[PDB]
Protein backbone atom coordinates (compact mmCIF):
# COMPACT_ATOMS: atom_id res chain seq x y z
CA UNK A 1 0.00 0.00 0.00
CA UNK A 2 1.40 3.35 -1.09
CA UNK A 3 0.49 7.01 -0.55
CA UNK A 4 -1.66 7.09 -3.70
CA UNK A 5 -3.66 4.10 -2.45
CA UNK A 6 -4.10 5.58 1.04
CA UNK A 7 -5.31 8.84 -0.51
CA UNK A 8 -7.86 6.96 -2.65
CA UNK A 9 -9.13 5.14 0.44
CA UNK A 10 -9.59 8.50 2.14
CA UNK A 11 -11.41 9.85 -0.92
CA UNK A 12 -13.73 6.84 -0.99
CA UNK A 13 -14.52 7.02 2.72
CA UNK A 14 -15.25 10.74 2.50
CA UNK A 15 -17.47 10.16 -0.57
CA UNK A 16 -19.48 7.49 1.26
CA UNK A 17 -20.02 9.83 4.20
CA UNK A 18 -20.91 12.75 1.94
CA UNK A 19 -23.55 10.76 0.06
CA UNK A 20 -25.08 9.34 3.26
CA UNK A 21 -25.29 12.72 4.98
CA UNK A 22 -26.77 14.32 1.86
CA UNK A 23 -29.41 11.60 1.65
CA UNK A 24 -30.36 11.56 5.34
CA UNK A 25 -30.94 15.30 5.11
CA UNK A 26 -33.16 15.13 2.02
CA UNK A 27 -36.25 16.25 3.94
CA UNK A 28 -34.79 17.76 7.12
CA UNK A 29 -37.49 19.77 8.89
CA UNK A 30 -36.49 23.42 8.55
CA UNK A 31 -34.29 23.92 11.59
CA UNK A 32 -32.38 20.65 11.52
CA UNK A 33 -31.29 21.04 7.91
CA UNK A 34 -28.38 23.25 9.01
CA UNK A 35 -26.68 20.28 10.69
CA UNK A 36 -26.89 18.04 7.62
CA UNK A 37 -25.58 20.76 5.31
CA UNK A 38 -22.52 21.23 7.55
CA UNK A 39 -21.81 17.49 7.48
CA UNK A 40 -22.01 17.42 3.68
CA UNK A 41 -19.53 20.28 3.42
CA UNK A 42 -17.13 18.75 5.94
CA UNK A 43 -16.85 15.36 4.23
CA UNK A 44 -17.38 16.80 0.75
CA UNK A 45 -14.43 19.17 0.92
CA UNK A 46 -12.24 16.42 2.38
CA UNK A 47 -13.29 14.07 -0.42
CA UNK A 48 -12.12 16.60 -3.02
CA UNK A 49 -8.85 17.23 -1.21
CA UNK A 50 -8.13 13.50 -1.03
CA UNK A 51 -8.91 12.90 -4.72
CA UNK A 52 -6.57 15.78 -5.58
CA UNK A 53 -3.78 14.26 -3.52
CA UNK A 54 -4.60 10.80 -4.87
CA UNK A 55 -4.13 12.19 -8.39
CA UNK A 56 -0.72 13.42 -7.28
CA UNK A 57 -1.45 17.16 -7.04
CA UNK A 58 -0.25 19.41 -4.21
CA UNK A 59 2.79 17.33 -3.25
CA UNK A 60 5.00 20.27 -2.29
CA UNK A 61 8.75 19.64 -1.73
CA UNK A 62 10.02 21.37 1.41
CA UNK A 63 13.61 20.81 2.50
CA UNK A 64 14.00 17.02 2.52
CA UNK A 65 10.30 16.21 2.80
CA UNK A 66 6.94 16.45 1.04
CA UNK A 67 4.06 18.63 2.22
CA UNK A 68 0.55 17.67 1.13
CA UNK A 69 -0.90 21.15 0.73
CA UNK A 70 -4.44 19.92 -0.05
CA UNK A 71 -4.65 18.30 3.37
CA UNK A 72 -4.11 21.68 5.03
CA UNK A 73 -6.49 23.54 2.74
CA UNK A 74 -9.01 20.86 3.69
CA UNK A 75 -8.35 21.20 7.45
CA UNK A 76 -8.51 25.00 7.37
CA UNK A 77 -11.97 24.81 5.80
CA UNK A 78 -13.46 21.73 7.47
CA UNK A 79 -12.33 21.94 11.10
CA UNK A 80 -14.15 25.26 11.57
CA UNK A 81 -17.29 23.55 10.23
CA UNK A 82 -16.87 20.79 12.81
CA UNK A 83 -16.54 23.44 15.52
CA UNK A 84 -19.63 25.21 14.14
CA UNK A 85 -21.57 21.93 14.36
CA UNK A 86 -20.62 21.54 18.03
CA UNK A 87 -21.42 25.17 18.84
CA UNK A 88 -24.81 24.89 17.18
CA UNK A 89 -25.50 21.78 19.26
CA UNK A 90 -24.28 23.56 22.40
CA UNK A 91 -26.40 26.62 21.61
CA UNK A 92 -23.72 29.31 21.32
CA UNK A 93 -24.28 32.93 20.31
CA UNK A 94 -22.18 34.86 17.77
CA UNK A 95 -19.53 36.00 20.27
CA UNK A 96 -19.09 32.45 21.54
CA UNK A 97 -18.76 31.10 18.01
CA UNK A 98 -16.31 33.83 17.08
CA UNK A 99 -13.85 32.91 19.82
CA UNK A 100 -13.68 29.16 19.16
CA UNK A 101 -13.62 29.59 15.40
CA UNK A 102 -10.62 31.94 15.53
CA UNK A 103 -8.70 29.70 17.95
CA UNK A 104 -9.40 26.80 15.58
CA UNK A 105 -8.14 28.84 12.61
CA UNK A 106 -4.94 29.72 14.49
CA UNK A 107 -4.34 25.99 15.01
CA UNK A 108 -4.69 25.08 11.32
CA UNK A 109 -2.89 28.15 9.96
CA UNK A 110 0.07 27.64 12.30
CA UNK A 111 0.28 23.95 11.39
CA UNK A 112 0.22 24.64 7.65
CA UNK A 113 2.77 27.43 7.98
CA UNK A 114 5.02 25.29 10.16
CA UNK A 115 4.87 22.43 7.67
CA UNK A 116 5.84 24.84 4.88
CA UNK A 117 8.83 26.30 6.75
CA UNK A 118 11.99 24.23 6.10
CA UNK A 119 14.06 25.48 9.03
CA UNK A 120 14.02 24.53 12.70
CA UNK A 121 12.04 27.72 13.45
CA UNK A 122 8.98 25.92 12.09
CA UNK A 123 8.56 24.44 15.57
CA UNK A 124 7.71 27.94 16.81
CA UNK A 125 4.67 27.85 14.54
CA UNK A 126 3.79 24.36 15.76
CA UNK A 127 3.88 25.59 19.35
CA UNK A 128 1.56 28.49 18.54
CA UNK A 129 -0.95 25.97 17.21
CA UNK A 130 -0.56 23.76 20.28
CA UNK A 131 -1.33 26.69 22.58
CA UNK A 132 -4.41 27.78 20.60
CA UNK A 133 -5.52 24.13 20.63
CA UNK A 134 -5.45 24.00 24.45
CA UNK A 135 -7.59 27.13 24.39
CA UNK A 136 -9.98 25.36 22.02
CA UNK A 137 -10.15 22.30 24.30
CA UNK A 138 -10.84 24.59 27.25
CA UNK A 139 -13.85 26.05 25.50
CA UNK A 140 -15.08 22.63 24.38
CA UNK A 141 -14.84 21.10 27.86
CA UNK A 142 -15.82 24.22 29.82
CA UNK A 143 -18.02 27.09 28.54
CA UNK A 144 -19.47 25.12 25.62
CA UNK A 145 -20.30 22.17 27.86
CA UNK A 146 -21.91 24.58 30.32
CA UNK A 147 -23.96 26.04 27.47
CA UNK A 148 -24.99 22.60 26.21
CA UNK A 149 -26.37 21.78 29.67
CA UNK A 150 -29.26 24.10 28.85
CA UNK A 151 -30.47 21.81 26.05
CA UNK A 152 -32.63 18.69 26.25
CA UNK A 153 -31.09 15.57 27.78
CA UNK A 154 -30.66 14.01 24.35
CA UNK A 155 -28.95 16.99 22.73
CA UNK A 156 -26.67 17.40 25.73
CA UNK A 157 -25.84 13.72 25.34
CA UNK A 158 -25.08 14.02 21.65
CA UNK A 159 -22.93 17.09 22.37
CA UNK A 160 -20.98 15.22 25.05
CA UNK A 161 -20.49 12.21 22.80
CA UNK A 162 -19.19 14.31 19.88
CA UNK A 163 -17.16 16.60 22.16
CA UNK A 164 -15.32 13.56 23.54
CA UNK A 165 -14.73 12.17 20.07
CA UNK A 166 -13.33 15.52 18.95
CA UNK A 167 -11.17 16.36 21.96
CA UNK A 168 -9.53 12.93 22.16
CA UNK A 169 -8.97 12.35 18.44
CA UNK A 170 -7.91 15.92 17.63
CA UNK A 171 -5.36 15.82 20.46
CA UNK A 172 -3.65 12.96 18.60
CA UNK A 173 -2.89 14.89 15.39
CA UNK A 174 -0.14 17.05 16.87
CA UNK A 175 1.77 13.95 17.98
CA UNK A 176 1.54 12.33 14.54
CA UNK A 177 2.66 15.64 13.07
CA UNK A 178 5.56 15.88 15.50
CA UNK A 179 6.67 12.28 14.80
CA UNK A 180 6.12 12.34 11.05
CA UNK A 181 7.86 14.23 8.20
CA UNK A 182 6.72 17.69 9.40
CA UNK A 183 8.72 17.18 12.58
CA UNK A 184 11.28 14.56 13.57
CA UNK A 185 10.51 12.48 10.47
CA UNK A 186 10.57 9.24 12.46
CA UNK A 187 7.37 7.84 11.00
CA UNK A 188 7.58 7.43 7.23
CA UNK A 189 5.28 9.46 4.94
CA UNK A 190 3.14 6.37 4.27
CA UNK A 191 2.64 5.47 7.92
CA UNK A 192 1.90 9.10 8.79
CA UNK A 193 -0.65 9.40 5.98
CA UNK A 194 -2.27 6.06 6.91
CA UNK A 195 -2.79 7.19 10.50
CA UNK A 196 -4.11 10.60 9.44
CA UNK A 197 -6.50 9.11 6.87
CA UNK A 198 -8.07 7.05 9.66
CA UNK A 199 -8.27 10.09 11.96
CA UNK A 200 -9.80 12.30 9.24
CA UNK A 201 -12.40 9.63 8.45
CA UNK A 202 -13.45 9.20 12.08
CA UNK A 203 -13.45 12.88 13.06
CA UNK A 204 -15.60 13.64 10.00
CA UNK A 205 -17.56 10.60 8.80
CA UNK A 206 -17.53 8.78 12.15
CA UNK A 207 -18.58 12.08 13.69
CA UNK A 208 -21.41 12.42 11.17
CA UNK A 209 -22.72 8.88 11.63
CA UNK A 210 -22.85 9.28 15.40
CA UNK A 211 -24.95 12.41 14.92
CA UNK A 212 -27.32 10.67 12.48
CA UNK A 213 -27.81 7.92 15.04
CA UNK A 214 -28.78 10.47 17.70
CA UNK A 215 -31.13 12.23 15.28
CA UNK A 216 -32.82 8.96 14.37
CA UNK A 217 -33.15 7.89 18.01
CA UNK A 218 -34.51 11.33 18.92
C1 LIG B 1 -2.76 20.94 17.75
C2 LIG B 1 -1.95 20.96 16.49
C3 LIG B 1 -2.38 20.51 15.24
C4 LIG B 1 -3.73 19.96 15.15
C5 LIG B 1 -4.47 19.48 14.11
C6 LIG B 1 -5.82 18.96 14.18
C7 LIG B 1 -6.53 18.86 15.51
C8 LIG B 1 -6.37 18.58 13.02
C9 LIG B 1 -7.70 18.04 12.77
C10 LIG B 1 -8.14 17.74 11.56
C11 LIG B 1 -9.45 17.24 11.19
C12 LIG B 1 -10.48 16.98 12.30
C13 LIG B 1 -9.73 17.03 9.89
C14 LIG B 1 -10.92 16.57 9.34
C15 LIG B 1 -1.39 20.59 13.99
C16 LIG B 1 -1.95 21.46 12.85
C17 LIG B 1 -1.07 19.17 13.46
C18 LIG B 1 -0.02 21.26 14.32
C19 LIG B 1 -0.02 22.23 15.46
C20 LIG B 1 -0.58 21.57 16.70
CL1 LIG C 1 2.10 17.10 5.12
Amino acid sequence: VGLTTLFWLGAIGMLVGTLAFAWAGRDAGSGERRYYVTLVGISGIAAVAYVVMALGVGWVPVAERTVFAPRYIDWILTTPLIVYFLGLLAGLDSREFGIVITLNTVVMLAGFAGAMVPGIERYALFGMGAVAFLGLVYYLVGPMTESASQRSSGIKSLYVRLRNLTVILWAIYPFIWLLGPPGVALLTPTVDVALIVYLDLVTKVGFGFIALDAAATL
